[PDB]
């Protein structure tokens, strides 16, 4: 049983121009959009289009040892997850399966 | 109507062999390949690579029905085939024909 990605935050300049670029591209939808992040789904996870200063890059796996790692927070959305980073200093979101 | 997957992504590392250690003690996943410059990760949905940048530059991968459209096709040492576009923001995009797959 490996774990999955659940999405990756790539930074990005503009928002919408990117928004516009990856629609344009690539079969996907829009789920979510401002103007500091927009939310892209695609067919076997999400790609999160943000402003760093608004919203840091990082990439999210799910894990059933989320808890053992950092303490799980509570977003808006109802899913559960923490932050760490890898040795290079990369973020590392770590969701609750439970909380999906 | 049929949405795109995403195939991989190659992210930055600083150093690869300890990088490997951190993301298979932290997940459930399969080292596929590895070398001082970069390693694939296999998870359930897709690959992570973790790269060396002056070596592999990191990208994230796209299959499409369309990747010819976008740019020539360039078939890889294990017979796979894609071409490499930029996002606005200069992120490196790479495109996969499905069919090379
Ligand atoms: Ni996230
Ligand atoms: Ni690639």
């Amino acid at each position: 049983k490996l774990d999955d990605l659940h999405h990756i935050a790539i930074s990005v300049t503009d928002v919408a121009q990117s928004v516009e670029w990856y629609t344009s591209h690539f079969q996907c939808r829009i789920a979510y959009q401002d103007s500091t992040w927009a939310l892209l789904k695609f067919g076997n996870l999400s790609l999160a289009l943000v402003i760093p200063e608004q919203h840091p890059p990082h990439i999210a796996f799910t894990s059933d040892r989320a808890g053992e790692y950092g303490s799980l927070k509570t977003h808006r959305d109802g899913t559960r997850s923490c932050y760490i980073q890898d040795p290079s200093g990369n973020s590392v979101e770590l969701m609750d399966p439970t909380s999906l």
